[PDB]
């Protein structure tokens, strides 16, 4: 079909160059087709970077569930991107890239809260997961440790931004293990 | 030092209170001061300076007026602490703190006096992490630097999560996931 050879064509270019990087002049000449034929599949310039972005959070998500997790403490913290595997990077700067971009277009914190909506049942699923596999403990609502999960590893990317003194970068990976310890182990 | 100086100060702390850091001009706060232009001039570098300055104040006030509010429990201090309590007199404080959170990009001199403030703050939490510690009503479970930093990264980016407008969030859930993350480390 023409038009999914299109919307891949917006995500190698999204997946490497960036956003800003995705006109149709780039990516028509990327699919080797006419700029004419991108305005006709794509209801608007944006419309295509959130629909590319969406569907590579969905690319990410797929083969998240394709790793091979020795117990469910390590699949939950590669859930969580705290990680940082060598074939993810990509994907989650992409990410990172869309959360400053939510302040200006429309299409793209459409498909941001999609993307955070799928990250928060993902990491439900894995905190029952554990629960009814005997690898965690049943302390508390498996929707409110997802939530407090995420708020800790995007407040402590945040934390990591200012250039703080006292604090270290290489205890993002002891931080998290701490925190998921004492929520479900 | 300078009466002067401070007497200017006050003025830029009383603009920032109210209206914020854009109403932050040296043209009105020369006017609330009393004073000429050529004289905020005279004892300030820019108005960014004293835009930091008075930031700076504004949150060592902040610290005095938590410190007056009558706590009993070491775990209570910690919640008024990490801004979750929610108090009438404490809003325009942290008000003033998410909007300076915005210009540490654009402005050197606020962005100095906010990683300042954010020291400050882990240094308070930390104080009362251990003064609960060592009249046994904590646990020593891990260090005190470590939880003070996990606390303040937990509601950092718990007030993040909540400025998405997410389905689902539940932005009055603040005290209790807050309440709970207190009782993991310490209680």
């Amino acid at each position: 079909q023409r038009r999914e050879m299109i919307l891949q064509a917006a995500m190698q270019i999204a997946l490497a160059e960036g956003f800003t990087a995705m006109t149709v002049r780039r990516i028509a000449t990327e699919a080797q087709t006419s700029t004419g034929q991108v305005h006709h599949h794509f209801s608007s310039a944006s419309h295509l970077k959130a629909e590319a972005f969406l569907k590579l959070m969905e690319q990410l998500d797929e083969i998240e569930q394709t790793l091979q997790t020795t117990s469910q403490f390590q699949r939950l913290f590669i859930l969580l991107g705290a990680e940082n595997i060598d074939r993810l990077q990509p994907y989650l700067r992409l990410w990172n890239e869309a959360e400053l971009l939510i302040e200006q277009d429309i299409e793209i914190q459409k498909a941001y809260n999609l993307a955070m909506q799928s990250w928060h049942q993902a990491i439900v699923q894995s905190i029952e997961c554990g629960q009814k596999e005997g690898e965690f403990k049943n302390r508390s609502n498996s929707t409110d440790i997802a939530w407090r999960l995420i708020a800790f590893v995007c407040g402590l990317e945040g934390i990591y931004k200012l250039g703080l003194q006292g604090l270290a970068e290489e205890d993002f990976k002891r931080h998290t293990e701490a925190i998921i310890r004492l929520e479900l182990l």
